[PDB]
């Protein structure tokens, strides 16, 4: 009884339950165990934790060559997309006034709670920064990032020629009446449902998979789309504890075999089963590339 040992983002929890399950009918002497975390935490389970997993499975294809290549991964797939979204409820303050014009103007009324992940443990929470900051550019209004999380926060950030750097510290300290933070996106889901906070920064497939309301953000700031790659650009975050930084870009979920791995070929065998059943991630959501 073989067990596949698969650390993925805690975005791709909905598909992957159904491609463990689709990929044990197939392989009936294979156990699946999946274990979900952001992807950065999930990274560092394998390079500075030295856990064994058979495939590493990133929201983020970026952290691949970036944290992972060459020690501890030789190469990757980039498997999907996504976009960000602003996910809200009925019981959200402002559901009925809040737009696709207005929503940052909604969102730096001092009543109404944030949520987002850790930039340190997670890319949604890493990108919801990339989002914001993105945002000064395309409404051509630079108090945006400031008034909704820099003055609410430790974060820092430092512009130069046109483009911004987004310095996140290693501990990160925020206003918990403002910003309500969790390790992985996945984690705020069940705060908003209770009503813990209003509005919730995730991935457009995460929210229509959990039935959520949400406000679509402009295409030159939401990180869904290659055609603006030049425009996300313009921003990159550091997370300063590992002293890696990252630019915004568009979302490409990347996925690996780690190079000690325990079962390489049964997970190459489960990484060409996703590419090849693209249909799991679209309908459940996903972009699938």
């Amino acid at each position: 009884k073989i067990v596949l040992k698969i650390f993925h983002a805690g975005s791709l929890s909905v598909p992957f339950e159904e491609y463990e399950k689709m990929f044990e009918k197939e392989h009936p002497n294979v156990d699946v165990e999946r274990e979900p975390a952001g992807s950065v935490a999930c990274v560092r389970k394998i390079i500075d934790l030295g856990k064994k997993a058979d495939i590493l499975a990133s929201a983020d294809y970026s952290l691949i060559p970036q944290m992972m290549m060459p020690k501890y991964a030789d190469w990757y797939v980039m498997f999907a997309r996504n976009e960000i979204v602003l996910a809200y409820t009925d019981k959200s303050k402002y559901k009925d006034e809040i737009n696709s014009t207005n929503w940052y103007k909604i969102l730096q009324r001092p009543d109404v709670k944030i949520g987002f992940s850790n930039p340190n443990d997670d890319p949604c929470g890493y990108r919801t920064q990339m989002v914001l900051q993105l945002a000064e550019l395309y409404y051509k209004d630079p108090t945006i990032y400031d008034n909704l999380v820099l003055k609410h926060s430790n974060i820092k950030v430092e512009e130069n020629n046109g483009t911004y750097l987004i310095l996140v510290p290693k501990e990160l300290d925020v206003d918990t009446n403002k910003l309500f933070v969790r390790s992985k996106e996945t984690d705020l889901l069940a705060p908003l449902e209770a009503g813990a906070f209003d509005y919730l920064f995730i991935y457009k497939s995460v929210a229509n998979q959990h039935h959520l309301k949400y406000i679509e953000l402009p295409k030159e700031i939401n990180l869904g789309y290659y055609e603006y790659a030049d425009t996300y650009k313009k921003v990159a975050l550091k997370i300063i504890a590992k002293n890696k930084t990252i630019n915004a870009k568009p979302i490409v979920y990347g996925m690996t075999v780690p190079t000690n791995a325990p079962h390489k070929k049964e997970a190459i065998e489960f990484v060409k089963f996703v590419l090849g059943h693209p249909e799991v991630l679209e309908n459940n959501g996903q972009p699938a590339i």
